[PDB]
C-alpha cells in the first residue's frame, strides 16, 4: 500500500518537473503512483543520480485511477485477423516474394493486428530474432491484457544462456535492431539516449546487442507516449519524429506552412551530468496524425547502403534511425538527400527502397486531412454514453467498428450501409490497381535472368534498373500503407498507375534487347 | 378505359371545372373516377338526365398512386385485434361498473389498422344485434379484402329483412345512419350537409341504417382528405365544418393566431338550385383537420335534454355534432345544447358519453404549441436510400418508427430513451385512472346501498351532480387513446378532479347511509 513521499524535497532538485507538475491536472498525484526513490533520496546530488530510482513505466500503473482508458487499451479485437501473411493470394501482396526477393520480410511480414500485442509481436515474427523468442504456448495468442501486463509473462526466449542473434528456426531472419523497439515500447525512454547515439548515460543504443535490449523490454505503447506523465499534456517522445520536425525545421505538416503555425511541438530536454541525454515535443493541442504518427510513417530503422558508393551505412550512423517525413512523389528526392537505399534486389540486381506503413504522409493533403480530421476521428473516437462520462477508446481500430461515431456524426445523409460502400468502392479500385502493379512488375524482374542469360549489355540493364527504383516505390508504398487507398484515393490512383507505366517500359526495353540479342 | 371529352362536361360543370384546371389533376381524364356516357346523351344543363356513376373505392386511385394504396390497406398485426376494453389486461378494467346499460356495455374493443374500421363497425356486438359477421374467422386477417369491399369478407343473416334485431343473445343494435360518416364515404352524393332530410338524398340521419349499411363498400375513402378535382388538401366530414364554420369556432377554437393562419374555406354544391352538401378547402395540409374528422368527441346517437329529459331522437341536428372543446370546457358545451346521452342504470344520474377526444386533448400541449401534427408522429413519410419518399398511408405507433416520429426531433435521445418517456407518462396517467375507476366504482356500488336505507332524493340527488363530473373526468381517458401522452398535464389535473368528485361522492353516501340507519 502506497505511502506519499514529500514532493517538495523532490522539486529542490528537479525544477524542470516542478514546472511541469504544480502547473497540470496532475498537480495532486504523488511520485509514488510512478517512482519508487527512497534510496535515491538518500544519495543523490545536485549533479549526481546517486542509487537510480525504480519508475514504473507498466500502463497498470495509470490503471489505479484511469482504468476504463486502461481496459479499452488492453482489449482485443478478435475480428482483426492474426498471424495472417500478406504474400499471400488471401492478403494485401500475392507476388511479394518476386516482388521483394531476398530482404528479411520475404521471411515473413504479417498483417497488423491489435494495439496490445505490438511489442510481443514485434519479438515474435519469423523475421526478427531468428526464431529466439516464442509464445509460451499456443493458447496465449489471444491474452492482450497479458502481453499488456508484459511480453515475458507470454512469451519466453530458447536460449537465455547467450545474447548473439542467431536461427534457431530454418527459415527465419534476425533484422531486428533497437532502433525498431522505439515504435513498439517505450519502457526505454530513460535508457536511450535522442537518436539512440552512444552516450555516458545510456545503457541501450542504436549499435547494442538486440537480444540483449530485448530482455530489458516489457510493455507495448506505453501511455506516456502520447501524454506528460507529470504535466498531462499531449506530447510526443519518438526522438525522430522531433527531429524531423523541430531539428530540421521541417514543421508538424510539412506541406502545410500555415498549419504548421497552428499545430507546433515545444521540445524539452532532459541533461545527465550537465550534457544533453533526451528529448519530448509537448503539443500545443491534441493532435493525435502527430501522436499517431510517431510510429505509422515511413521510417529507416536498419541498416542499408549509399546511392554514391554502395558502401553498407551500419546503425553506428544517425541514417539507420530516421523519419523520411515525405510524401510518396517526393520520398525518391528525401532518400537522395540522405544518400541511402536499403537493398540491392536479388534478381534484378537494382538498389531498391523498402517501404514501411506511411499512413500520416499518404494522409497529408487527403479530402479529410483538409478539413482537420485527425486519425483518432475515425480510429479512436469517445464512447458513447446515455448517462455516463463519455471517455476516449484507447485502442485504435477499423472505423467499421463504429461508424455512427466514426462516419455518420459528420456524413449525416448516409445509412451505415452506404458509409461502408464508399470505403469499400475505393479499396477495390486501389486493390485492382495493387494486383496490376504487381502483375507488371514481377513480369519486368522475370524477365532479368533471361536478359542477363541471352548476352543483354550493362547499358540496358542499368537503364531497367533504374525504372525499378521507381516502378517498386510506386507499387510498395501501396502494400505498405494500411488503408488500401482509403487514406487518399487520387494520390494511390496516380502512384500505382506510375508505377505499372515504369514497370510497362521495363518489360519493353528487355524484350526488345533479348530479340535483339538473339538475333 | 377510354378517355372523355373533359371540355364537354366542362360546358355544363364550370364549379369543376375551376378546380380541375388549376390543380395536379388537370391531366387526369374524368373517366377514371366518372362513367358518364348516359347522362351526356341525356342531360341538359338544367335536368341531370341519367345519373352518371361515380367511382368511390380506394382502388379507383391506385392506377397512378399504387405506392400510396399499397401502405393504406396495410395490416400492423401487433396492434391486438377484438380486444375488450372491460378487462384487466385491457384500459378499463371497471367498465362495466361504469357504464351500466349503455350499448358500450356489449362490447367495446380497441381500435386496429385503418383498413378494417367500416367492416369492424358492421361486426362490433353493440351496433347491428349480431346481423353482419365475417363469412370465416380466417377474414380477419384481411386488409386489402375489407378495403376492396366490406361485403367481400362480410355477410348479411338475413338478407330477406330491414330491421335492427338481435340475432345473437348478448348484442345491442346501437347503430344509426350517422356513424358511417367516420368509417366511410362511399355516400358522400347520397347524403345532405349533417344529414338533413332533402329532395336529393337517398340516405339521411333518420334512415333505416340496415338498408344504408348494404350500399356501403370502402373505408376511410382517399378524397376524405384530398378533393379528387384538385387534389388540394381538404376536409369533407359535415360535423367538423360545422363545429368550424357554423358554430363559429375556428380550426384551432384555443388559438385566435392559428385559427387564423391554418384556414377552411367552404365549399357548397346545389341540387336543381338547392344548397346540398359541403366540403372545406384547406390552405395547408393540417393533418390535425384530416385526422380530427374522426378523432374528435362527438354525439352521434338520440339522447335526452338536460333542460327537461325529453328524448333528443336523430331527427334533430344535435345527434350529429362536434362539440370542438377540451375537457374542461366539455361540460358547458354539452350544456349549451342541452344534452346528455344516457341515465346511469345505477345511480340515476344523467351522464355523457365520451368517446376517442384525440384532437381536443391534442390541443394546447407541449407538441401542438411547437406546430407537430398528428401524421408528424403516426404517418410520416417513408424512408429510402434512393427513392422518392412518399407519405405512409396507414396510421399507427410511433413505436414502429421511432427515428422518424421523434429522433429527428429529439436528436439527443436513443430510441429507447425516447420509449422509455413515452411508458413514464403512459405508466402514470394508468394509475390515475385505475385509482379514478375504483372510486367512481365503489361511488355507484353505494347507491343502492343509499337508495334501500331510505336515504333522500335530496342527498342522492347532490350526488348525482357529482357523478356527472366525476364520470368526464374519467371516461374522456378511457375513450382518449394515448393514455395520456397527449395531453400529460391535463390528463393528471382531469383525472385528479375526477377521483376528487368520487371521493366526495362516497363521504356523501357513507353519512347519509349512517345517518339513516
Ligand atoms: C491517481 C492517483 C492518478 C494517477 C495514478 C494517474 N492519473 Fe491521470 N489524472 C488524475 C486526475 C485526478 C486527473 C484530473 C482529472 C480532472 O479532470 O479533474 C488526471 C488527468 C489526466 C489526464 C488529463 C485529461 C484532461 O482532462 O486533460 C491525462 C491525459 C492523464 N491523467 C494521464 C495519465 C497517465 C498517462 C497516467 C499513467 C502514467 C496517469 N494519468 C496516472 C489522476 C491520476
Ligand atoms: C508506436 C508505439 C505506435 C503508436 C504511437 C500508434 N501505433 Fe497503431 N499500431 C502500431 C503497431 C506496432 C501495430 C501492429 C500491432 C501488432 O501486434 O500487429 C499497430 C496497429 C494499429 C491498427 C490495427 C489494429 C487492428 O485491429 O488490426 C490501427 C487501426 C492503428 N494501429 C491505428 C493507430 C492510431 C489511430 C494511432 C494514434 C491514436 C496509433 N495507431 C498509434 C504502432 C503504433
Ligand atoms: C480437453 C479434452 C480439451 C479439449 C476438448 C480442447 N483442449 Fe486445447 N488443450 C487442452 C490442454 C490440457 C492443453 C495444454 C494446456 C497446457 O497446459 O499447456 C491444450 C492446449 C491447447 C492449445 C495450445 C497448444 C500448444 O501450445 O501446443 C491450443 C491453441 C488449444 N488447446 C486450443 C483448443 C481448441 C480451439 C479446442 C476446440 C477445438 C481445444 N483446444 C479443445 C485441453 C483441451
Ligand atoms: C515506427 C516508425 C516503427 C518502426 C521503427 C518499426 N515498426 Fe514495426 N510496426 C510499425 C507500425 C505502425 C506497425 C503496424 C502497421 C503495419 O503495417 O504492420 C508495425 C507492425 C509490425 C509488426 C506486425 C506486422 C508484421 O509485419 O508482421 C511487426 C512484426 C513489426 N512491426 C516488427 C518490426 C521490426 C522487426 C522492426 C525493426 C526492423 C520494426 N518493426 C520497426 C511501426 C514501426
Ligand atoms: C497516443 C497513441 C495515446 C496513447 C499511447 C494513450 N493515449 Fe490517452 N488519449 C489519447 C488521445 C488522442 C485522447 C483524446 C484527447 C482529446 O482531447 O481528444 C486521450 C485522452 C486521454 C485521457 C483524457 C480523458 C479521455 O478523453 O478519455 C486520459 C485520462 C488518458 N487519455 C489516459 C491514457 C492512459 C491511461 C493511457 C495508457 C493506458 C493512454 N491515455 C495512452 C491518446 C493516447
Ligand atoms: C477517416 C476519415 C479516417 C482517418 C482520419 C484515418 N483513417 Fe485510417 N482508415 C480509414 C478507413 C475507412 C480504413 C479502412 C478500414 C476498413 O475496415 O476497411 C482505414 C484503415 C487504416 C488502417 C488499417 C486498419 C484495418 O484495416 O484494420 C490503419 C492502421 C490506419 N487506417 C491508420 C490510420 C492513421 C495512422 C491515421 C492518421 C495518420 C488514419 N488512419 C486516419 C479511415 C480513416
Ligand atoms: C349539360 C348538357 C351537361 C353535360 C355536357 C355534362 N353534365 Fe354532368 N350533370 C349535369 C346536370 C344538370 C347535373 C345535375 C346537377 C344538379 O342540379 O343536380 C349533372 C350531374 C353530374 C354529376 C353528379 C351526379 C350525382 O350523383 O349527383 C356528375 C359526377 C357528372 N354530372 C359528371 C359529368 C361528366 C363526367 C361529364 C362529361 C363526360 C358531364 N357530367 C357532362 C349536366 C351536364
Ligand atoms: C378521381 C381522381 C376523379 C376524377 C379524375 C374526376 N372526378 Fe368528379 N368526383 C370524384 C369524386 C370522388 C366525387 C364525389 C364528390 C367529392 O367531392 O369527393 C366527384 C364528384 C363530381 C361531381 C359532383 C359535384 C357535386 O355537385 O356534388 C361532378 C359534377 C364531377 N365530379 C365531375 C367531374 C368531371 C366533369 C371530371 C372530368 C373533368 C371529373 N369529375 C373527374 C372523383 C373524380
Ligand atoms: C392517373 C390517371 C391518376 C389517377 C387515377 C389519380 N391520380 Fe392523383 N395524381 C396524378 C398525377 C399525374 C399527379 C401529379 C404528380 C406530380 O408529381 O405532380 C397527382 C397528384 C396527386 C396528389 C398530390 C398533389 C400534390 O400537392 O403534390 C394527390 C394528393 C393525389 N394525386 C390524389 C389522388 C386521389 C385521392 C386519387 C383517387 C381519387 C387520385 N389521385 C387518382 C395522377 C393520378
Ligand atoms: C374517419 C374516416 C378516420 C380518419 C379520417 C382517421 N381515422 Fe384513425 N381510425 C379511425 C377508426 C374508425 C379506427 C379504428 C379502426 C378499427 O377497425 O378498429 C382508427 C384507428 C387509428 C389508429 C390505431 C391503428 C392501430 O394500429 O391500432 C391510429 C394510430 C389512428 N387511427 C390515427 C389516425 C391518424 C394519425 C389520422 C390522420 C392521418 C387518422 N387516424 C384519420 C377513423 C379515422
Ligand atoms: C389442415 C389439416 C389444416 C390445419 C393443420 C389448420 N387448418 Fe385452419 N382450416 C382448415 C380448413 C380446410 C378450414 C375451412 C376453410 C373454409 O373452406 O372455410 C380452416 C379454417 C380455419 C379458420 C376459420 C374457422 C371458422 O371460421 O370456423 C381459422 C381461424 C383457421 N383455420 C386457423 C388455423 C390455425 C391458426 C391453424 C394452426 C393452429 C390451422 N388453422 C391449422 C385447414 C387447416
Ligand atoms: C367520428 C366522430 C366517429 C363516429 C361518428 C363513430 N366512430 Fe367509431 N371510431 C372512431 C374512431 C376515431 C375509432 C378508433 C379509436 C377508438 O377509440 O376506437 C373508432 C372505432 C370504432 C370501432 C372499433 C373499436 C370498438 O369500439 O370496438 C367500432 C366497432 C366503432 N367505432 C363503431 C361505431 C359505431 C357503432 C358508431 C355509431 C354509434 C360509431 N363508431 C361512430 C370514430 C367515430
Ligand atoms: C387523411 C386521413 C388522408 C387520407 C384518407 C388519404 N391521404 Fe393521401 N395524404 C395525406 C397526408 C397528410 C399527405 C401528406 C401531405 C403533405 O403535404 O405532407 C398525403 C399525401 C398524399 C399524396 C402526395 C404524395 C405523398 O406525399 O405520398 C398522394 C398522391 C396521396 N396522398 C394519395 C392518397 C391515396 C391514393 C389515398 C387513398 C388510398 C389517400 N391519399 C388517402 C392524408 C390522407
Ligand atoms: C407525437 C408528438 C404525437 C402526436 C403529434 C400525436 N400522437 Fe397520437 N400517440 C403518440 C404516442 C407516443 C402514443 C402512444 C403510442 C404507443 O405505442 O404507446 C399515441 C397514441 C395514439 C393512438 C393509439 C395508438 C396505439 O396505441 O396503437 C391514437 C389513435 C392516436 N395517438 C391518435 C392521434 C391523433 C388523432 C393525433 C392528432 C390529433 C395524434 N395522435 C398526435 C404520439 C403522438
Ligand atoms: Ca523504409
Ligand atoms: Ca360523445
Ligand atoms: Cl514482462
Ligand atoms: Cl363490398
Ligand atoms: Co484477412
Ligand atoms: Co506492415
Ligand atoms: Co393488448
Ligand atoms: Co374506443
Ligand atoms: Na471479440
Ligand atoms: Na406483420
Amino acid at each position: 500500500q502506497l505511502k506519499p513521499v514529500d514532493a517538495l524535497q523532490c522539486y529542490d532538485c528537479h525544477t524542470q518537473i516542478e514546472d511541469m507538475h504544480v502547473v497540470g491536472k496532475h498537480a495532486t498525484v504523488n511520485c509514488v503512483h510512478c517512482h519508487d526513490a527512497t534510496e535515491h533520496v538518500e544519495t543523490a546530488s545536485a549533479r549526481r543520480m546517486g542509487e537510480r530510482p525504480v519508475t514504473h513505466t507498466s500502463p497498470e500503473a495509470c490503471a489505479s485511477c484511469h482504468t476504463a482508458q486502461f481496459n479499452s487499451f488492453a482489449s482485443v479485437r478478435h475480428e482483426s485477423h492474426p498471424r495472417e501473411e500478406k504474400a499471400n493470394p488471401r492478403s494485401r501482396s500475392p507476388k511479394f516474394d518476386t516482388l521483394i526477393g531476398a530482404h528479411g520480410f520475404s521471411l515473413e511480414h504479417a498483417e497488423p493486428r491489435s494495439h496490445a500485442f505490438m511489442l510481443v509481436d514485434h519479438f515474435i515474427v519469423d523475421r526478427a530474432y531468428g526464431g529466439r523468442f516464442q509464445y509460451k504456448s499456443w493458447q496465449n495468442v489471444t491474452d492482450g491484457l497479458g502481453a499488456v501486463r508484459g511480453a515475458w509473462t507470454v512469451i519466453e526466449d530458447m536460449d537465455p544462456t547467450t545474447s548473439d542473434q542467431r536461427r534457431f528456426l530454418a527459415q527465419t531472419a534476425t533484422a531486428a535492431n533497437p532502433v525498431c523497439l522505439n515504435c513498439k515500447t517505450q519502457d526505454h525512454i530513460l535508457d536511450w539516449a535522442y537518436m539512440g547515439d552512444e552516450h555516458d548515460a545510456a545503457k541501450w543504443a542504436r549499435t547494442s546487442k538486440v537480444v540483449d535490449f530485448a530482455r530489458d523490454l516489457h510493455h507495448p505503447v506505453n501511455c506516456y507516449m502520447c501524454h506528460d506523465p507529470h504535466s498531462t499534456e499531449p506530447r510526443v517522445v519518438r526522438d525522430a519524429l522531433i527531429h524531423a520536425v523541430v531539428d530540421q525545421g521541417l514543421g508538424t505538416y510539412p506541406y502545410d506552412e500555415a498549419k504548421s503555425e497552428h499545430v507546433t511541438l515545444t521540445p524539452v530536454t532532459f541533461q545527465r551530468g550537465g550534457e544533453d541525454f533526451r528529448k519530448i515535443g509537448l503539443l500545443n493541442v491534441a493532435d493525435s496524425n502527430l501522436m499517431c504518427g510517431q510510429c505509422h510513417v515511413e521510417y529507416n530503422c536498419n541498416p542499408g547502403f549509399q546511392q554514391s558508393d554502395g558502401a553498407p551505412v551500419g546503425m553506428d550512423d544517425r541514417r539507420t534511425n530516421h523519419f523520411f517525413w515525405a510524401n510518396v512523389f517526393d520520398y525518391a528526392e528525401a532518400a537522395k538527400e540522405i544518400d541511402f537505399f536499403d537493398f540491392t534486389h536479388v534478381t534484378t540486381g537494382a538498389p531498391l527502397p523498402k517501404l514501411q506503413h506511411p499512413e500520416l504522409e499518404t494522409f497529408w493533403g487527403s479530402t479529410h486531412e483538409r478539413n482537420g480530421v485527425t486519425c483518432a476521428d475515425c480510429h479512436m473516437p469517445r464512447v458513447k454514453l446515455e448517462n455516463g462520462k463519455e471517455y476516449t477508446m484507447h485502442s485504435p481500430r477499423t472505423p467499421r467498428d463504429m461508424m455512427n461515431r466514426a462516419c455518420l456524426n459528420c456524413h449525416d445523409g448516409w445509412t451505415e450501409a452506404e458509409a461502408e460502400y464508399a470505403i469499400d468502392y475505393i479499396k477495390n479500385y486501389t486493390h485492382g490497381k495493387i494486383m496490376k502493379a504487381e502483375f507488371w512488375l514481377a513480369r519486368m524482374i522475370d524477365l532479368f535472368p533471361v536478359a542477363k542469360r541471352a548476352g543483354v549489355s550493362e547499358d540496358v540493364l542499368n537503364e531497367v534498373r533504374a525504372l525499378h527504383y521507381d516502378a517498386h516505390l510506386h507499387w510498395e508504398w501501396w502494400t505498405a500503407e494500411n488503408s488500401v487507398g482509403f487514406h487518399n484515393p487520387d494520390q494511390a490512383r496516380e502512384s500505382l498507375m506510375k508505377s505499372i507505366t515504369k514497370s510497362k517500359e521495363g518489360v519493353g526495353k528487355l524484350d526488345a534487347a533479348i530479340d535483339a540479342a538473339v538475333a
